[PDB]
């Protein structure tokens, strides 16, 4: 089955554009969040790896950090019974608050679920392959492909990915070990995505088996 | 000014629908490679970087290897006074009498161009990382975001990202230091590219 990332971007543009604050933006994008995880069940995804921030995000002042993090952690506040939830990246960012409670809800979540959504935290290539330098460094023989992917952020390929917000870059987000994967843009903002948003972009990506 | 990332593709479906060998196809590339580094230049681009081949691309049959490896090397053979050259990547992939070549070809360029075009052989982010970790493992205190940058098979980083060949994903290719670089996919198979796709690609790339 599919392996999905989805890059959700535009909560602000999508706040100013509906004279809304940025908390009810990032409250439509919880929401819209757990509407996509439905369709991706329906859509025989059974890993959804959502990039919740990238490193550069995490030196923002506190309260706005708070603020995404909150919403991001929210979702599986009111969902962790329906699906096997995990999350990574660059945790030393994280602070201990959101860690505990996270790792707390990955316990609580379905681990017999065939369907895992998982958080990919302060994502960025140099930050990465930086950190995994400097814990392994003198500590093993030599790196080897394997060892890469086990200490890597996003644990397995990517088969898919999918960016909202209009942007046609990949921005601090390419999963390191999934060179394969197919990417799709869409100018839609991610809180305004509807399903047929969503259909449109699978057949998209499917139809590359011309 | 500004750093352009190229990766062309298509030779071979090219070659199929033009009836003419897979020589003659990455001929045509290299012809056309010459004609777009002129593009470049014109529009002020100051480093073109080529994806020469993935790390993948080095285990295709061996005559087949041979053919893009003298069909690059060529090329700069050609033009090599006309710019800075130079070429980084999985070299531990490729034939040390490429290897060999491509050095003498580096320090016979013109070291004071201020135009660059650079090859980056045998791309991959797995390979690339496992061997800039393999080479400094145990004899440096600490990595850094410099010194990361410093071991990079991609030297600088990239404003723009052009692909050709009707693909629309990396593949082998993303360049570890280069977050922002914005990117723009052409359907056009390589050696069919026109000045206007050229200049479509650039205005899209201005705009973004
Ligand atoms: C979390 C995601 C997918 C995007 C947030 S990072 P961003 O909006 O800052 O991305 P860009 O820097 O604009 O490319
Ligand atoms: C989830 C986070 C942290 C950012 C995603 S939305 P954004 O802040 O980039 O909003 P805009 O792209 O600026 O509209
Ligand atoms: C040199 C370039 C840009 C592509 C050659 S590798 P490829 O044709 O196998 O491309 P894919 O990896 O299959 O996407
Ligand atoms: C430059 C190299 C080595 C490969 C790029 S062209 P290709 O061989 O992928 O040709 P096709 O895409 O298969 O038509």
């Amino acid at each position: 089955m599919t392996t999905l990332m989805l890059l959700p971007d535009g909560m602000r543009r999508w706040s100013e554009k509906n004279g809304v604050s940025l908390d009810d933006g990032y409250a439509a994008m919880g929401d819209k969040i757990i509407e996509f995880m439905g369709w991706a069940k329906e859509e025989g995804v059974k890993t959804l790896y959502i990039t919740a921030s990238s490193a550069a995000n995490h030196g923002r002042p506190e309260a706005a950090v708070n603020t995404f993090m909150e919403a991001f952690t929210e979702v599986i506040r009111r969902c962790h019974s329906q699906f096997k939830f995990d999350f990574s990246g660059s945790l030393d960012l994280v602070s201990e608050d959101y860690l505990t409670e996270l790792s707390a809800l990955r316990d609580k979540s379905d681990s017999e679920s065939d369907f895992t959504l998982h958080y990919i935290l302060g994502m960025s290539l140099s930050h990465e392959v930086v950190g995994i330098f400097n814990k392994l460094n003198g500590k093993i023989p030599e790196m080897t492909e394997e060892i890469l992917a086990e200490n890597a952020y996003v644990p397995t390929q990517v088969d898919y990915i999918i960016r909202t917000g209009g942007a046609i870059r990949m921005s601090s987000f390419f999963p390191l070990m999934s060179p394969y994967a197919e990417l799709h843009f869409s100018p839609v903002l991610f809180p305004d995505t509807t399903r047929a948003d969503f259909d449109a972009a699978l057949k998209d990506l499917r139809a590359r088996d011309r």
